[PDB]
């Protein structure tokens, strides 16, 4: 289990070291997303919280495919003004309930370090 903290200021630089093995070691759930909201990387504790079998699951859209219930003003709404403003850090609470128990999370996105990806954060409440 890699030590790192939910919420901890300086995380799109830890994680900037990790491999996907590496990233299947956290506390909470973790997904990289490319600016069209693509599937780049994805963790075993998202799979653990949603269900979803992550090596499927990456390559598609979160927000079309994967997700939908995230296509909302208060999640995807707050995604795409992020990735045009070229910023991003926002956390808040949300129920999960597409094809699942509804499942009440904590969420926190992150812009990356690297060029042109962020980071969606994951855990329950």
């Amino acid at each position: 289990m890699e030590h790192v903290a939910f919420g901890s200021e300086d995380i799109e630089n830890t994680l900037a070291k990790m491999d996907d093995g590496q990233l299947d070691g956290l506390a909470f759930g973790a997904i990289q997303l490319d600016g069209d909201g693509n599937i780049l990387q994805y963790n075993a504790a998202e799979g653990d919280i949603t269900g979803r079998d992550p090596k499927q699951v990456i390559g598609k859209n979160f927000f079309k495919d994967v997700a939908p219930c995230t296509d909302s003003p208060e999640f995807y709404g707050k995604f795409k003004e992020g990735v045009a403003s070229g910023n991003l850090n926002t956390m808040f609470e949300y129920t999960f309930d597409y094809q699942m128990t509804p499942t009440k999370v904590k969420v926190h996105m992150k812009k990356a370090l690297s060029g042109d990806s962020y980071w969606v954060f994951v855990k329950r409440v």
